[PDB]
């Protein structure tokens, strides 16, 4: 359909070649698009070691030439895009345009030659201060002088360059740190200008807070429902999927301009290990919830192979390799497919039998998704607009029935179910 209407696979740290080789499986998994990690030239710290723990170097730009030791060359990037188009899957590039590396010496002359190119590296002091948040340095990373139209064309040239290479959209890293046109005496035309390209879909990483200004950003790009991420995760921890907690996106921005997730590479990879505790079953349930929804765009996070249950980096693989096979898990795919065929259809959330451990989403009268966070099997019996018949769970074993407007059958413990007519 369209990137916005489908699901995105976050091929976190997958190399271009790795991505190119899994394009058919990616497509058969049900994703409309994939999101790469930064594709520009970065500081390859720790002598370029590929240990997963070094994942953060991909966020310290040194030059805006395409290519780096972690994901491959620009040539391989173009091949990857091409391979994706053969199966109709779109490519979204993680763009780190708010800052560069903190290592001044590592920064290429290419950018240093741009006079008045940076706001400096004076680390933010007040996270409630929009001026400080957007005009100063994040963690010491030199801040681009985005008001300077010369840096604008330089960065926009990179974006257009990637578009030409096959990229179909962008994910703006630390978008919240680039000022908006209406940010008073320190605002600029950075966003109206750089978002003005042939890109099909673009959203910014906007970690919600008192100074995030979500809705303002929503006028130029889609935005991340980070708070909703906390609700989902929290619901998964307590194994309580009460529709009284997980049906509100916790944002002033409406779902049609929202990019959702169960977790983000940041909540997983950082030393805080905020979402690292979850298991694959937690993910399936979490995915069944957010990806059954309408309007919003789910972003599936491909964890390092073997990672999970508190463990960020097991050591099985390294930067460049593919993540766990969870991205093509029967349960996950079934939901991906659901999401796609249900586009347009409205949604109706609820908890069957008043049991808060059972989640049920009803898309129009075409489909139904069930999630049971509980550890005990449950006999569902509830209202549905599905025509009468015998539906087999596409997410796994089992079957369900609909007799005179009532959905009945069994939803096993810690399981997901996807129902709809062939
Ligand atoms: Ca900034
Ligand atoms: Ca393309
Ligand atoms: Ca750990």
């Amino acid at each position: 359909p369209s990137i916005k209407s489908g699901t995105i696979l976050h091929a976190w740290n997958w190399s271009f070649n790795t991505l190119k080789n899994n394009m058919k499986d990616i497509h058969d998994a049900g994703y409309t698009a994939i999101q790469t990690s930064p594709i520009n030239q970065v500081k390859e710290g720790n002598k370029g070691d590929k240990s997963m723990g070094n994942w953060y170097w991909l966020y310290q730009p040194t030059s805006y030439q395409i290519g780096n030791r972690y994901l491959g060359s620009e040539e391989e990037f173009k091949e990857m895009c091409a391979a994706a188009e053969e199966y109709g899957v779109k490519v979204i590039v993680d763009a780190v345009i708010n800052h560069t590396t903190s290592d001044y010496a590592a920064i290429s002359n290419e950018i240093k030659s741009i006079s008045n190119w940076t706001h400096g590296n004076t680390q933010i002091k007040n996270w409630s201060d929009r001026w400080d948040v957007t005009q100063n340095s994040l963690l010491g990373l030199y801040d681009w002088n985005t008001q300077n139209t010369q840096v604008q064309s330089y960065l926009k040239r990179f974006l257009e360059r990637a578009l030409n290479d096959g990229a179909d959209g962008f994910r703006y890293d630390a978008a919240k740190h680039i000022e908006l046109p209406d940010d008073g005496n320190y605002g600029s035309q950075f966003w109206p200008n750089i978002t003005n390209t042939s890109a099909e879909f673009q959203y910014g990483e906007i970690l919600q807070d008192s100074a995030s200004r979500d809705a303002a950003y929503a006028n130029y790009m889609n935005v991340t429902a980070s708070n909703y991420g906390h609700s989902i995760r929290s619901a998964l921890k307590n194994r309580n999927l009460s529709v009284s907690n997980i049906s509100h996106y916790a944002s002033d921005v409406s779902a049609d301009k929202l990019v959702t997730w169960v977790e983000s590479h940041d909540t997983y990879a950082n030393d805080d290990e905020e979402s690292t505790w979850m298991s694959d079953d937690d993910i399936r349930l979490g995915w069944a919830v957010i990806a059954s929804r309408s309007g919003s765009t789910p972003l599936f996070f491909s964890r390092p192979d073997g990672g999970g249950n508190g463990v960020r980096f097991p050591g099985k693989t390294q930067i460049g390799d593919r993540g766990s096979a969870l991205f093509e898990d029967q349960a996950i795919v079934a939901v991906n497919t659901f999401h796609n065929v249900m586009a347009g259809q409205p949604e109706e959330l609820s908890n069957p039998n008043g049991n808060n451990q059972i989640f049920m989403n009803q898309r129009g009268s075409k489909g139904v998704v069930l999630a049971n966070a509980g550890s005990s099997s449950v006999s569902i019996n509830a209202s549905t607009k599905l025509p009468d018949g015998s539906y087999d769970n596409k997410a796994g074993t089992g079957s369900f029935q609909v007799r005179d407007g009532k959905l009945t059958g069994t939803i096993n413990a810690r399981s997901v179910a996807v129902l709809y007519p062939d």
